[PDB]
């Protein structure tokens, strides 16, 4: 099973019961961004992020009352027809506000049974996509397919190390291949154990396909509620890229000198086969738009392993 | 029967009848279609060898000064960049492509691919969050039927297309229209069968390597490369690569049958096989633009995964 969150008094997580943190439910977000729950109905505004004030402009409590109607007039039907009742919490849907205070907004939307989460991010506003997308197809082979990979997501993204990690079948990894900058450690060959990518991890990175840590110490901002109104239990955040990353995760990231992460999971037969793994040494948040790019890559990526594997077996 | 390709029309070959369905060779027409404009260079030297007779008017030049320039002279800032893009020995499918902004025609879209020791050029005017709602949207699809339905749907919201179908091959190679998003007024093509000839087997070949092609004007010209021959080998310069090559008239003269006006499709491409076809109609002239065909062209890819996961979910 799980263990209870912190918050609601469960014990705190060691190396010892790795596979029992609750990484879906930690009731916080990443501080880049600002998040809302609503009732799928109302668009009744449930929780929100203490950080709230600061994206929207707004004063506190004028958010916690309001409607999605209200506050978000040309999106709040769309976001209905969308998202309807009973579809997937994988499915998401997106849009770009020009919104007061903030010059552009880009809002992502899931629904988690009778909760929308909104999630509120900075944006903005080439052929780079168009142009690996035929360099990866006409890689010859799986080992040059993964070079093209990293070596295209290092020239998108900035990104100081992207690595390729391929999972054994007991779940044991396998960097093989790295695209990094100049005087880095070369992580290129070397294996992991199964316990670093855990289990439920491995889980939810098989129907939520990419997730990163902006900031390996900046501190995680609760959500207010803590518990959903509706169910008096946690709020579902395993769908949300701002939820906050889980503190065992952070401390490791720190443990290697890295300020800023980010993965692609590759799904290959229903099975995470592998993932898309970036490493910055200083914080970086990537723009919403950017991290759109790498997940088409995903996609693309788990086709020509497919594609790949079959011409060797 | 399967027979091997006759010469061109230009190098003396016979006209294409019902008898001769299979044997057009479609990918040397020595021609391309007159809404973009097309040059050949030599892959070392840069030499510029062939030109459509069109080229003047979109380069704005006359074609004895391009054809005296190296692409080191014409394309600067691109030539180190083609060059590294499609090293020798590059396979023909692979494409670069950039934006130029050119003097006398505005923003030109450029598409390079390589095929022996040829660089082919192809030159095009071009021109929010709806493809990423749409890849969601493909993935949380319940089954095939709904997944063909929200790609049909979501492919004639993003081009305006009157009628998009997709397009099913069977084992024999006869296909099968298995969803499909139409303007109000136009006749239902939806479980309609056709036969296996509609779409001889050099073409499901092309298909299978080339996956998105075209045709602007069903009633337009061709415009001839210039000369028609590659001076590299005094052979046929192969455009199978080129969405620009000039369209079959055995093709055309059926699209014009039809009431069609222009024409497009992408390839689904599963376990190495043409699977099907995303099929779009315009009952007019329709240029579709060179950014826009490049979401297709996503869609392509990510409907080729969609339809392996949801007919493993079938057994
Ligand atoms: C006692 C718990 C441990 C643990 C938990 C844990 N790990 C993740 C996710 C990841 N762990 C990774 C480990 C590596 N990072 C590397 O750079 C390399 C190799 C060079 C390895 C083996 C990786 C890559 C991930 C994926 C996430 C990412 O970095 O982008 C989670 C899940 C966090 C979340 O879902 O928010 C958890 C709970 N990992 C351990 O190693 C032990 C100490
Ligand atoms: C003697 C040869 C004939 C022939 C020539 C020919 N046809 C194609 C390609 C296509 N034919 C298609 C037929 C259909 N169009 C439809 O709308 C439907 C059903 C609603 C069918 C069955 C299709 C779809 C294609 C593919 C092209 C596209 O979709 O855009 C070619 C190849 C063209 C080229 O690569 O240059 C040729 C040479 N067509 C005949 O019917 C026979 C008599």
């Amino acid at each position: 099973p799980f263990f209870p969150p912190l918050y609601l008094g469960g014990p705190e997580i060691t190396t010892e019961n790795c596979e029992r943190e609750p990484i879906h439910i930690p009731g916080s977000i990443q501080p880049h961004g600002a998040l809302l729950t609503a009732d799928g109905h109302s668009g009744e505004v449930l929780q929100m992020s203490l950080n709230a004030a600061t994206f929207l402009g707004q004063e506190p409590t004028v958010l916690r009352g309001q409607t999605l109607a209200a506050l978000l007039p040309e999106q709040w039907p769309a976001l209905q027809a969308a998202l309807p009742p009973g579809c997937p919490d994988a499915l998401q849907y997106r849009a770009t506000l020009d919104w007061p205070a903030a010059g552009h907004l880009s809002l992502t939307v899931h629904r988690v049974g009778e909760l929308l989460i909104l999630e509120f991010e900075p944006t903005e506003a080439p052929h780079a996509l168009r142009n690996a997308m035929f360099a990866l197809e006409s890689a010859p082979n799986l080992r040059a397919l993964a070079e093209v990979a990293t070596q295209t997501v290092r020239e998108l993204t900035g990104f100081d190390r992207v690595m390729l990690y391929k999972f054994a079948p007991d779940a044991t990894g396998e960097v093989i291949a790295e695209a990094r900058r100049e005087g880095l450690h070369a992580f290129l060959g070397h294996r992991f154990p199964a316990s670093d990518i855990p289990a439920q991890a491995r889980a939810l990175y098989t129907r939520h396909l990419l997730r990163l840590t902006a900031d390996t110490r900046a501190a995680a901002v609760p959500l207010d509620p803590v518990l959903n109104p509706q169910t008096n239990a946690p709020t579902p955040l395993g769908g949300a890229v701002l939820r906050a990353t889980s503190p065992m995760h952070m401390q490791y990231l720190r443990n290697m000198g890295v300020g800023s992460s980010l993965s692609v999971s590759v799904v290959v037969g229903g099975q995470l086969w592998g993932l898309i793994a970036c490493h910055h040494q200083t914080p970086y948040v990537l723009p919403p738009d950017l991290r759109t790019t790498l997940e088409y890559l995903g996609r693309l990526l788990s086709l020509q392993v497919q594609v790949k594997e079959a011409l060797e077996h």
